């Protein structure tokens, strides 16, 4: 596996016609890990639900 790759896959923010809750989340985009609206469902791994945890890997 690589955990560090995760950084480089594409913002995903997931299914909007899911029941789940949406949530703020963090994306890594190579210069800055970005907040976005996740819908709660779907998504990759590039998803971080603090900005200390996107930090720390990317």
């Amino acid at each position: 596996a690589n955990s560090k790759a995760v950084c480089n896959l594409p913002k995903l923010a997931g299914d909007e016609t899911c029941s789940n809750k949406t949530e703020i989340r963090w994306y890594y985009n190579g210069t800055a890990c970005e907040a976005f609206i996740f819908k709660g469902c779907g998504g990759n791994d590039n998803n971080f639900d603090r900005v200390d945890d996107c930090q720390r890997l990317c």
